[PDB]
């Protein structure tokens, strides 16, 4: 009855938006194991952009999140069919191309982001108290 | 066999230091219920200092932390003996006066902070990439 969900990301400077996302994947089914993949420093900087925390910092934080059952850190950047078989992964969970092959196979479950709850956005708020 | 631990705080802009603290209180004994008290906006601003997030924002985040069993939000600012009886609290967990009465009663368990892992400190890091 148990379903293995896989969600990867940079998880840089984790915030309420990341957590609602992980909650969502976790509760995709009654009985799940959530595996989270944490992208590597060099690959994030190389393909995405600057990263603020190290793999170790981003990985030690995830460990405290209720919804997170297992962590793969670092995780590969691109998900392959072998990766799925190797880890017995039933669904990949991600926001919504590079995921078409997963949707063709019935193996893609979309999750949604939540605008606003971002760390960055809070520095702003700290700053209004000294608006010119 | 189960022990009720109570830890309160502002929990403003939650970081790895808050989480290791909550982990610590939670694992004070084999069988615990961790109750967390989240201080109110006006009382924090009034006694401590500026707070960045609202009670609601600080409270919705705690809800995603593995170690957190129950939340009292808002919680009173000063812990009283009645509060303990009302909630059947066995130990108050806090870093290390206003807690002497608790230590006299065997009811105070100290927890430690972790310097460095602070949000603030990370804005700094983001800023070195543009050092003059």
């Amino acid at each position: 009855k148990n379903v293995v969900i896989y969600a990867d990301g940079v998880y840089d400077m984790l915030h309420l938006g990341h957590m609602k996302q992980l909650e969502q994947a976790k509760k995709l089914f009654e009985n799940t194991t959530l595996i989270v993949g944490v992208t590597s420093d060099n690959e994030t900087k190389l393909f995405k952009g600057q990263v603020v925390q190290t793999l170790e910092e981003r990985t030690e934080t995830l460990k405290h999140i209720r919804w997170v059952d297992e962590i793969i850190s670092p995780c590969p950047w691109v998900v392959t069919p072998e990766f799925l078989e190797k880890y017995k992964i039933d669904y990949v969970a991600h926001d919504d191309d590079i995921y078409a092959w997963l949707k063709r196979a019935g193996k893609f479950k979309a999750t949604q982001r939540t605008e606003g709850v971002s760390t960055t956005d809070l520095i702003v708020r700290i700053l209004k108290n000294y608006e010119d």
